[PDB]
């Protein structure tokens, strides 16, 4: 082991920390400069590189912050429970209140400029789907469908969920309907596309 | 009349199409600075609030120009094309991509962009798309088992489904990818699987 392990996480955290805070109000991770995250993280310039490489490097640590925390709870939701949806829905909406800059940040740096972030945002992402994929597989409520298309149906699911972002950052109109509503607006069009999976054929 | 109309739009157009470029490569429109737009433009920084009286100003009309081309492009798509009207609808969205690809990723990025205002005015095209439509769905009248209520809901399913596949048409796909899960062929597959969805669809409780 490498002598003072803990202090070095602690301070990589920080880093991590630092520049999630200076995204909170919208700004892209690409307009972050290296000095803004070190001083915030309360070392000197130099003790980047102990860390990181570089900035890309530092959003590559980002994005693989959620592997190892959201994508298990999806997973693990699916062996207790209709009410699925629910559930599911819930923990995404769970998750977006409590870390909202990290999911502005993977849903808006899909766009960014660095073509690291957006591959491992995407792989992230497809990851998440291939889970629920083979999840649908294992659950077998819909045994007509081959593996090519519950893959198509699985991204359509992970996509209607996650695509409702821009309408969980603002508070809603006075006047919105209660069916468009960010949950219940989701929570209807997951429930029609597992009602149209019992009819779909699958891929030509 | 204002004396040199023309003129005046001219300029207009060279300071938006200079912060169009300036985004180009995954820059917010947030970092942008009235100073990088002007120059790069060619003109004055007091010569910015001829036209905008803020950099929010320069990003609403930023958005604005997507109302007057794009929205009427898909209307009008629905009223010629059995399967047909689906492919010419992704067709008219990845060609508008294509052509336009620094403001499609505008208008995505900056739903999660810093200005509440460009927030806003990005969900209002975006909704008045959704209306567009989910009338069109109406007129048609082919559900005619979906009461307005549910129109709205699977109306704003299918423009997501479609809008939402844009991280997918930044970079090249990678080589092993299968063809069922190409962008276009997985909306076209994924609009045709709402579609059939919607015949045995009841709506809303
Ligand atoms: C800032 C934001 C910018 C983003 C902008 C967003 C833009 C949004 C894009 C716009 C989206 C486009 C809108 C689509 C509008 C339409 O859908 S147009 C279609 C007419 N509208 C309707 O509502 C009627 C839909 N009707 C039906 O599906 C059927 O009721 C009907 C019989 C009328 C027509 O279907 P049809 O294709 O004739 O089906 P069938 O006769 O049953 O069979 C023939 C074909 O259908 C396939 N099929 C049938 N059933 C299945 C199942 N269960 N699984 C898989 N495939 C099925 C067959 O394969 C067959 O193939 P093909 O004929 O080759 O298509
Ligand atoms: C970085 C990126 C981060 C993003 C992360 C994204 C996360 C993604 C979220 C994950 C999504 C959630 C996972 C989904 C997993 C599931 O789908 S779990 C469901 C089990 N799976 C299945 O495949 C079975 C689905 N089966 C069915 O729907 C039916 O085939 C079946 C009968 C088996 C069970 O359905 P059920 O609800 O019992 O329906 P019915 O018995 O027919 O009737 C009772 C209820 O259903 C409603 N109903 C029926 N028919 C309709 C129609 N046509 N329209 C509207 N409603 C209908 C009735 O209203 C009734 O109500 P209720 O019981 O209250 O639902």
């Amino acid at each position: 082991a490498s002598p003072r392990a803990e202090q070095k996480q602690q301070t990589r955290h920080a880093l991590m920390s630092a520049a999630r805070h200076l995204m909170e109000s919208g700004r892209g991770f690409g307009s972050l400069s290296l000095r803004e995250v070190t001083r915030a993280a309360g070392i000197v310039p130099a003790g980047f590189y102990r860390h990181f490489s570089d900035m890309d490097q530092l959003g590559l640590a980002l994005v693989a912050e959620v592997d190892e925390t959201f994508r298990a709870t999806l997973r693990a939701v699916r062996r207790n429970e209709g009410g699925l949806i629910d559930a599911s829905v819930r923990i995404f909406l769970d998750a977006v209140g409590a870390n909202r800059s990290q999911f502005l940040f993977l849903a808006r740096e899909q766009y960014g400029g660095s073509l690291p972030i957006r591959q491992a945002i995407a792989s992230l992402r497809q990851r998440i789907t291939d889970d629920l994929a083979a999840d649908l597989a294992l659950l077998n409520k819909m045994p007509h469908l081959d593996g090519a298309a519950l893959d198509v149906f699985a991204d359509l699911v992970v996509k209607t969920v996650f695509a409702t972002l821009p309408e969980l950052i603002d508070p809603p109109a006075a006047d919105l309907p209660p069916h468009l509503m960010p949950a219940a607006k989701i929570t209807h069009q997951l429930r029609f596309i597992m009602i149209g999976g019992k009819h779909w054929h699958g891929l030509p």
